[PDB]
């Protein structure tokens, strides 16, 4: 019971407490710094000793008390402290829009989920802003795009080969993220890098979210501009401090035509690693047979814009409707957001996470099940009464310091429930809700709050309008 298990890079000793076995900071790719900075993920270096996994390793460097370093490739393992074997695994990509985050964040402390649901929890790191989303392959094939999304993806090789040895089932894997990790989880259900790794997955306000080769390339030549780097010093950019690169990362980033409604990071199309559109290749079946369980709050845009917050600019306001519905459909939803700040929320809720959270599920039900959901609970009283993005996580992981009443401990017992019987069986019902499938016939949604219902075609006159 001391906690040694053998990796296939070699041996890591956890610790058990309160009842679970914890392993932290365990490598499962070679640290990309230097010659290894903007190419694939590698297999870490073998080790001969035992390593003490029992501390977070760096996350990754990114705008501000933990350690960050480039060296942050690092898989954290929560195990129930129970004589049951091949348990199912829940892997989480967290969030951040592509720049920020780590998945050893408290938040997503594993130890509450895996002891309740006697299901082992994976959390892990992976390149971010301009380590992880700067597409460099324009200017050497030997580089990677969608460097981010290949880590994750070599993350999920890594649980599926080594899982077994930490007391779980390599074959039923569900991978669970929210925001940006919705949004890779959206891509990693077609990328040729994530084929078969895992067999159940759980989408929380993000879904298909890329920008174009021609964009991306663009971005990458505006960085290299800013760090004086031609295509005769690409060397450099295996040199050059890592705070240079933060350094102009946000001075693009926050460039004044730069907004919140397009990612600055966030996944490119690729022909190597990302070839087209997650949610077109989800609807030719690239993830057909995999369940999913998908949904959005129903305030998210409420976390972006604060009641005395920028108001609009028609202009880049136009400029954003077009970009996330298409010149044609944004002349005909642009009666939907009429200037104001009420609109530019709205538009975030809408655009960025409702329409393609609906499109993706709509999508995937003509090949697997699928679950959707909408997260209403907030207290009543302002100025927290919003369900604002990210506002289910605590109650996801039972991780509820971030807000506690009994209602709250509920409500988390609830949204656990289900998150754990769909890990292990593939649908959500629990004794608090038999969950209906949900099809583009009738759409039926579960609404997730202190008393459990459910809607049928939620906001049907907005679909029709969207779509
Ligand atoms: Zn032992």
């Amino acid at each position: 019971t001391h906690q040694i298990v053998t990796t296939q890079y070699g041996k890591v000793k956890g610790t058990t407490e309160n009842g679970v076995h914890k392993w932290k900071g365990i490598p499962y790719a070679k640290p990309p710094v230097g010659q290894w900075r903007f190419k694939a993920p590698e297999p870490p270096e073998v080790w001969e000793d035992v390593l003490d996994a029992t501390a977070y390793g760096p996350i990754c460097p990114q705008p501000s008390l933990p350690r960050q370093s480039e060296d942050c490739l690092y898989v954290n393992v929560f195990a129930p402290d129970t004589p049951s074997q091949n348990l199912p695994v829940m892997v989480w990509i967290h969030g951040g829009a592509f720049y920020l985050g780590a998945g050893s964040e408290p938040l997503y402390d594993g130890s509450k989920l895996a002891a309740q649901g006697e299901v082992i929890v994976v959390t892990l790191n992976y390149r971010l802003g301009p380590f992880g989303f700067l597409h460099l392959s324009s200017f050497d094939e030997a580089y990677s795009d969608n460097l981010g999304l290949l880590d994750q993806a070599a993350a999920l090789k890594w649980v599926r080969e080594n899982i077994s040895a930490f007391g779980g089932d390599p074959d039923n894997v569900t991978v669970f993220g929210e925001s940006a990790g919705g949004m890779s989880i959206a891509a990693l259900l077609a990328m040729p890098a994530a084929k078969g790794l895992f067999q159940k997955a759980i989408m929380e306000s993000g879904a298909s979210r890329t920008m174009t080769k021609e964009q991306a390339a663009s971005t990458a030549a505006a960085f290299l501009q800013v760090l004086g780097i031609n295509e005769s010093q690409l060397d450099r950019l295996h040199t050059v401090a890592a705070e240079d690169l933060l350094k102009a990362a946000d001075q693009l980033r926050i460039a004044e035509k730069e907004n919140i409604f397009q990612l600055f990071f966030q996944p490119a199309l690729d022909p190597k690693t990302l070839p087209e559109e997650p949610e077109k290749s989800i609807a030719e079946g690239a993830a057909s047979g995999i369940p999913l369980l998908i949904g959005t709050t129903r305030d998210e845009g409420y976390l972006f814009f604060t009641p005395d917050s920028d108001v609009h600019s028609q202009e880049t306001l136009d400029a954003a409707l077009e970009y996330l519905l298409g010149k044609p459909l944004a002349e005909k939803a642009a009666d939907l957001y009429p200037r104001s700040l009420e609109s530019q929320i709205h538009m975030m809720t809408d655009l960025l996470f409702w329409r393609p959270a609906v499109a993706y599920a709509s999508a995937q039900s003509h090949y697997a099940p699928v679950w959707m959901y909408r997260f209403d609970w907030h207290p009543e009283k302002p100025p927290y009464n919003k369900a604002f993005h990210a506002l289910e996580l605590p109650f996801v992981f039972g991780n509820l310091d971030g807000l506690i009443t009994d209602e709250v401990k509920q409500l988390s017992h609830t949204i656990q429930s289900a998150w754990i019987t769909f890990a292990k069986t593939g649908n959500p019902s629990t004794e608090a809700v038999n969950w209906p499938a949900y099809h583009e016939e009738t759409r039926e949604t579960v609404i997730l709050d202190s008393e459990i219902t459910i809607e049928n075609d939620p906001e049907s006159e907005k679909r029709q309008k969207l779509f």
